């Protein structure tokens, strides 16, 4: 950080007033003031000595010096905040390199991607409410999203202070968000009140700065939310404007001289803006426009914009200098009579230069029927400025275009970005696609894909990587990828701490959020040009799903590769989130948005179902390879997709599935009655389907398909359970006996062979789920549970009938046991019609049944304790009294001691015969009431799993399931689903297969969309659409100059000149007022040029409009005018007097040559333009000019003028061939403008054209083998020509007029 | 959208001697 | 001048059944989760001994919007900071 300490000592200056000139106006207190006084009696910060020449009226180029400074650092405001901020003051003459190499480097400021400079009124400023509206959400909207640069004048009063407050409070309500919106600040080192603390000689690197808005007189103070700050100094103390040099300048180096990234440049956009002022704003809007930088202005805010704003659309010759302070005096009210004469032609001469450039200006117009933002006026404001700026550049292309993705201008892009003249490859628009994804924008990516970007090349690997790295931090998903990369813990070596984000942990959440069936979608890699995966858009459909960007989803679902499972991914990943979603508002659209997924699913199958019915029989039992290898029943049955089962044609499904072999419609009791007999089956009393076993007959395969159905497994399997268990309760009840009789024996291999298939039951699954995860959920089971529950008692009472002491007790706990096995009884009627939501409603009522027992529990033991105390005496009876007051309890809650009867039986019959059976009525009532209607889905949803266990259970009874359990031991010992619920088809046979669906999905979608518009408040919406545009349609029923010699700012001579508007130009009006600096430049006194430049002696006798000897002083187009012995120009008045730096007075006689050729193309021939052809001109660039401009030079000497531009450029012998081939054809000769004219030495110009009309080898060779280019200059080459190619504007001129010889394109 | 016709309404409806 | 003009502005609006004119007043609050809390409760005691068979349904209903103000204010700067909510209770 020492390097920036030691550095600015080392690089800036400041200036420095080193003599007293006592100022003759005594200032206000500050009576000894050298005309600058800034802290002395003299304006000197050494001795103000003689100094050989006590100078009066001390120069400030010549007074006034640079030091190094050492005032830079870092400061903070005394209590008004916590943060601290950077300021530097810096001189008034500084290279903008060398203040952009400060702020980033040694301030750590990153390039930005858009200036707003906004500047108004700082003293006097008064705003209506509306105005005040904009600033703290349109400039505010505008800035926070692009990462802006707002820049301003550094001050507490006024706009500045309105842009303070709005930008603060932002960063207090962003609620730690990440990042600010950076602000610098720029104002006078003069105007500061309290800068005698700023100043520390050494490295300031803390400062304390205490603003007091007492003591302001005079001066300003600064405002205390600005983020840096910059004071440029001057010398003189009190002076207003000598910092909007310095911001012009500075603005445009930064916006157009550091990005050049792939190519020749790209220039940061650029926008200054205002909202009311007075002179300090005429004069920053003035001198930004000749900048290039745009400007809107905004109707109805104050007084400076609306005298620009009603002036706009007007010609540039309807000016009346009484129409300027006509409009200035009535909107400047206050201190309209405070206007002087020279006041009104300033302003006038400003508003003239201003509004004649009608490129770099927009009004806001305040349209006020939405007053939409200030967006919709500063995107209009860059097109307009970019396309005049330059018409190759390509930066404004894709950088503009970005910018307005981030606002969310679709109307503007369409019509403005994208008419023509782009000339764009589609993958060019990639980057501009992922930021528009990101922001969620639908409408951007909607307009991308209508224009041609193939999501399938799209999206990469390390997009989708890029894509995940930033969520939006505000979801419950970014929050859990979180939690598990910060308990990543595999992560030992690296820079950092944060390791990295991989796919294989959102693919670790993925699989936990979705459930354990599935495998892992992307896989860790165990370690090129593209690296892409097996879709690409299920990706991006899970990266829309996890955030729920809702149209954006729906968009893209409808470029899907398989949809059917799609939809019920993405359902089951929006109810698995949204339960743990703790969130009042994020949950119930996150139900809603899965609950019309599932409606999507269902309108595809019914369609596909309805094309062809077993084809897309085959869809459901495929396995898909995307989807981690699973089909998609089977994943809906983990969603709980309660409407999409209950399909007619999935229920189909099912029941084929559910009747075996044969055909479906038999009926119950004919299956009774062929299970009742053998023979039957060989006979014809029952239905076949797969018609070759029903006509050709080979009964023993008819019988292994009659087996193989899983109703007469189920069948089979009730009637041994049946007969099981009436066997049991007869040796139960007769054959108990303490020594083991065969029967016991028996029943207990039956149920041990019942038990060997319960556990067959537990381990079976090949897919290699948690074995925890599978006994939990074979625990989850209720019937299973009850199942080991009755294990667990037969093993219990087993080993008590072992004991041969505990006989009775251990004979009746299998008593029991008989009771837990017929509850397995209620385990038939799921497969009866209607019963099956009977056993949902008593499992509901079950749950409250429990919580009631508990209290009326406490209720009967808490009165059978009082009626115990109440009527006997105290007695330690523990199987007496005990058992008697327990019958009487019972006795009691099955349903003169007259008094005390009476009360006691009707307490009895108050609260017990009475509340608690209210208490059911409506807690039974509550929990019927609540269920009533749905459950029959409920039945539909829960026939399956039986269908399932049946299929997966062998079709051997529990006496007989012992040879199947041998087979199977033994086979695992040495050594798989079946084909009908899950299988891997063939490719092609699954390609036609998705292909067909993929067919059907768009026949899906146009009559979805169809009837989807036929909703009322979509005509709604059209009719108001429709009037709209009918409203709309019966709404719908200058002076030419030398505007280049008026222009200000003397160039390389820092001088000015009087402001001379459109009326008071030639000789012939009078202007009372012209009185024009006699101003000479420094080298106007010299050498072999004129003398003449301060011809007020008798020195001036040169020829007057004529060849005096080698100076021909004689204009081309006629005799100037003399007056007191020197020329006036001729085409009117430019507003300074003397000689300037041009060489004599009259005209300097110069000579322009052109050079010309056409450009071919690869082949050979011309180039076309739309109807015109391509032309080429060879320019030349100076080291210190910045610009292309012709060869051309004075003529001063007679041929060699052509050399005295192009000696060093051309040659030095070749170069007098080639001016003897320098006979040409002359375009233009006379008076030229410039801004290097007087009212005395103007530019007279002869321009000859030469040219090649071959493009092979003649003319042209002895230009190529002539050139001795490289002698004094720094680049010579050929170029383009077109209306927009970098020059001098004079030149542009010239260009312009000679390219009608030749008929080249504009 | 009755304000916006109402608008069009009224649009469509917009389309001496000197003695002693 | 009192601790808050406001206040007393709205009491004065809330007693007379000014609808519209509450509901302008009110945006320019100091305060405004204890505000329409306040107006709720005064709303409601005093809609019960209201006796008019048409002003208690009126008065009834402008004190459920002003439930539903103050809950629209709050589940927004619930969620634009927990913690800071949290100390606004
Ligand atoms: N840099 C300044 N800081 C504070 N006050 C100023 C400044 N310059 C002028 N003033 C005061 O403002 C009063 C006039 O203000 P306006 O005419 O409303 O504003 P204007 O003079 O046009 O100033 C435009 C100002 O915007 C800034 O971007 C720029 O620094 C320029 O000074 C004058 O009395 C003057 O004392
Ligand atoms: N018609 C014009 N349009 C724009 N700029 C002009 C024009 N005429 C002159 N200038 C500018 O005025 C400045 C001074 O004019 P001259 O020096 O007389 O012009 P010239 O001799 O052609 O250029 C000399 C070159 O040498 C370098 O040292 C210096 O940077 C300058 O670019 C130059 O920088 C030039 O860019």
């Amino acid at each position: 950080q020492e390097s920036l300490s030691s550095w600015i000592p080392e690089n800036i200056k400041k200036k420095e007033c080193v003599y007293f000139v006592e100022s003759s106006k005594l200032s206000d207190a500050g009576k000894v003031v050298c005309q600058c006084g800034y802290t002395h009696e003299q304006h000197l910060e050494e001795a103000t000595k003689p100094h050989t020449f006590q100078g009066t009226q001390w120069d400030p180029k010549k007074h006034v010096q640079e030091m190094p400074t050492d005032a830079f650092g870092d400061i903070v405001f005394t209590g008004l905040s916590q943060k601290v901020k950077k300021y530097v003051r810096v001189s008034q003459d500084t290279p903008s390199s060398v203040i952009y190499h400060l702020m980033t480097q040694h301030w750590g400021l990153d390039v930005p991607n858009l200036l707003i400079s906004v500047t108004g009124g700082a003293k006097n400023f008064n705003m209506k409410p509306r105005l005040k509206s904009i600033f703290r959400r349109g400039l505010v909207k505008v800035a926070q999203t692009t990462g802006a640069w707002i820049i301003t004048g550094g001050s507490h009063t006024g706009v500045m202070k309105q842009v303070g407050e709005a930008v603060r409070d932002f960063s207090l309500s962003s609620s730690y968000k990440e990042g600010e919106l950076i602000t610098i600040g720029v104002a006078t080192w003069g105007t500061v009140h309290r800068r005698e603390g700023l100043i520390h000689p050494t490295g300031s690197f803390p400062a304390e700065y205490i603003l007091d808005e007492d003591g302001q007189g005079n001066l300003t103070c600064l405002d205390s939310n600005h983020s840096h700050f910059i004071l440029v100094d001057d010398g003189t103390h009190g002076q207003y404007g000598v910092e909007i040099p310095l911001r012009t300048r500075l603005e445009k180096f930064i916006s157009e001289q550091t990005k050049e990234r792939g190519g020749v440049a790209i220039k940061i956009p650029i926008v200054c803006v205002v909202l009311e002022g007075g002179p300090g704003t005429l004069h920053t809007i003035d001198n930004a426009t000749t900048n290039g930088t745009p400007c809107v202005v905004v109707e109805g805010s104050g007084r400076v914009a609306d005298v620009i704003a009603q002036v706009a659309n007007l010609p540039v010759s309807d000016i009346t200098i009484s129409l300027i302070q006509q409009k200035l005096s009535v909107f400047f009210q206050e201190m309209f009579e405070t206007f002087t004469e020279s006041r009104i032609v300033e302003w006038t001469k400003k508003i003239q230069d201003i509004v004649r450039r009608r490129q770099l200006l927009t009004v806001f117009r305040e349209g006020k029927d939405g007053q939409q933002d200030v967006d919709v006026a500063i995107l209009q404001a860059l097109l307009k400025a970019s396309r005049s700026q330059d018409h190759f550049g390509h930066e404004n292309w894709d950088h503009q275009l970005k910018l307005a993705v981030a606002w969310n201008r679709v109307d503007i892009a369409r019509s403005e970005i994208f008419m023509d003249e782009w000339q764009w490859k589609p993958s060019d628009l990639h980057p501009t696609m992922t930021a528009a994804l990101i922001s969620n924008k639908p409408e951007f990516v909607k307009l991308f894909l209508e224009n041609g970007v193939q999501l399938k090349e799209f999206v990469t690997w390390d997009t989708l990587l890029y894509l995940y790295e930033n969520l939006d931090p505000s979801c419950l998903f970014h929050s859990k990828l979180q939690k598990v990369l910060v308990e990543d813990p595999e992560r030992p070596a690296c820079a950092p701490a944060a390791p990295r984000l991989q796919m294989h942990h959102v693919a670790q959440v993925l699989r936990e959020l979705l459930g354990d069936f599935t495998q892992p979608l992307y896989p860790r890699p165990r370690h090129g040009h593209v690296t892409f995966t097996m879709d690409p858009i299920r990706d991006l459909l899970i990266w829309a799903i996890v955030q729920n960007r809702r149209e954006l989803a729906g968009i893209i679902w409808a470029q899907s590769q398989d949809c059917i499972a799609a939809a019920l991914a993405c359902s089951k990943i929006l109810k698995e989130l949204s339960k743990e979603e703790e969130d009042t508002d994020s949950s119930e659209e996150m139900l809603a948005l899965a609950e019309e997924y599932e409606h999507r699913a269902i309108g595809v199958f019914t369609e596909c179902y309805r094309k062809d019915e077993e084809r897309a029989q085959k869809l459901l039992t495929r396995v898909s390879e995307a989807w981690g290898k699973t089909t998609c029943l089977q994943l809906a049955l983990e969603a709980k997709d309660m409407k999409f089962v209950s399909h007619g044609g999935i229920q189909a499904f099912l029941t084929k599935v559910w009747w075996g072999q044969l055909s479906v419609d038999n009926g119950l009791w004919r299956v009774t009655l062929c299970m009742l007999a053998f023979p039957l089956l060989l006979t014809g009393l029952i239905s076949f389907r797969e018609k070759r076993l029903q006509d050709v007959g080979t009964p023993a395969a008819r019988a292994r398909a009659f087996f193989t159905a899983p109703v007469v497994v189920f069948h089979l399997n009730i009637l041994s359970y049946f007969a099981f268990l009436c066997l049991f309760a007869y040796v139960l009840m007769v054959d108990f006996q303490p020594v083991p009789s065969w029967c016991e024996c028996a029943i207990y291999l039956w149920l041990f062979s019942l038990v060997c298939e319960e556990m067959r039951q537990l381990f079976y699954d090949p897919d290699e789920c948690g074995l925890m995860k599978k006994a939990a959920l074979y625990f989850s089971d209720f019937w299973n549970k009850l199942d080991v529950g009755a294990i667990l008692l037969f093993v219990a009472g087993l080993t008590c009938r072992l004991i041969p002491a505990t006989l009775y007790p251990g004979r009746v706990i299998l008593s029991l046991d008989f009771i837990l096995f017929c509850l397995r009884l209620m385990h038939i009627f799921t497969i009866s019609k209607t019963l099956g939501p009977k056993i949902i409603i008593v499992k509901r009522m079950m749950k409250d049944v429990f919580f009631f027992l508990f209290l009326l529990a406490v209720w009967v033991v808490s009165f059978g304790v009082a009626k115990q105390a109440i009527l006997i005496h105290n007695e330690r009876r523990v199987d007496w009294l005990f058992r008697g007051a327990v019958y009487h309890s019972y006795l009691t809650i099955f349903g003169f001691p007259e008094w005390l009867t009476v009360l006691l039986l009707c307490l009895y019959l108050l609260f017990t015969n009475i509340l608690l059976l209210n208490l059911l009525i409506a807690m039974f009532n509550y929990t019927f009431q609540q269920v009533q209607e749905h459950t029959d889905q409920i039945w539909k949803f829960q026939r399956h799993d039986l269908i399932e266990e049946y299929h997966g259970r062998p079709a051997a009874p529990p006496p007989f399931i012992l040879l199947s359990h041998l087979q199977l031991f033994i086979k695992r010992v040495v050594l798989k689903r079946h084909k009908q619920l899950k299988n891997k088809l063939e490719k092609n046979e699954e390609a036609a297969l998705l292909s067909w669906e993929i067919y059907l999905k768009e026949n899906y979608l146009q009559n979805r969309q169809f009837q989807q518009k036929q909703r009322p408040e979509q005509k709604i919406e059209d009719i108001s659409n429709k009037v709209d545009a009918m409203v709309d349609l019966l709404d719908l029923d200058g002076d030419s100059y030398h505007v280049n010699a008026r222009h200000l700012l003397y160039p390389n001579c820092p001088v000015t000149r009087f402001p001379v508007p459109n009326e008071k130009v030639p000789w012939e009006t009078e202007f009372l007022i012209y009185d024009p600096p006699f101003y000479t430049a420094e080298r106007k006194d010299a050498a072999a040029m004129d003398p003449m430049g301060d011809t007020l002696e008798p020195l001036s006798t040169i020829q007057y409009n004529v060849v005096d000897g080698l100076r021909d002083r004689r204009s081309f187009h006629g005799p100037y005018t003399v007056q007191a012995g020197l020329p006036l120009n001729p085409m009117g008045r430019t507003g300074l007097r003397g000689r300037g730096s041009l060489s004599c007075f009259g005209p300097n006689h110069t000579l322009y040559p052109m050079v010309t050729r056409w450009r071919r193309n690869e082949d050979g021939a011309i180039c076309r333009k739309s109807i015109k052809k391509m032309l080429e001109v060879l320019v030349v660039k100076l080291p210190l000019s910045e610009h292309w401009a012709l060869p051309g030079g004075s003529r001063e000497p007679g041929e060699m003028l052509p050399r005295k531009l192009k000696r060093i450029l051309r040659q030095e012998h070749w170069p007098s061939f080639e001016n003897l081939l320098k006979c040409g054809m002359e375009v233009y000769k006379g008076y030229m403008d410039d801004p290097r004219n007087t009212d005395n030495a103007w530019i007279e110009t002869v321009a000859v054209s030469v040219h090649f009309q071959d493009q092979n080898d003649v003319e042209l060779n002895r230009l190529n083998s002539n050139l001795h280019a490289c002698d004094s200059g720094a680049s010579i080459r050929w170029q383009v020509v077109d209306r927009r190619i970098p020059l001098y504007a004079n030149h542009k001129t010239l260009l312009q007029k000679a390219a009608a010889e030749f008929g080249a394109h504009y």
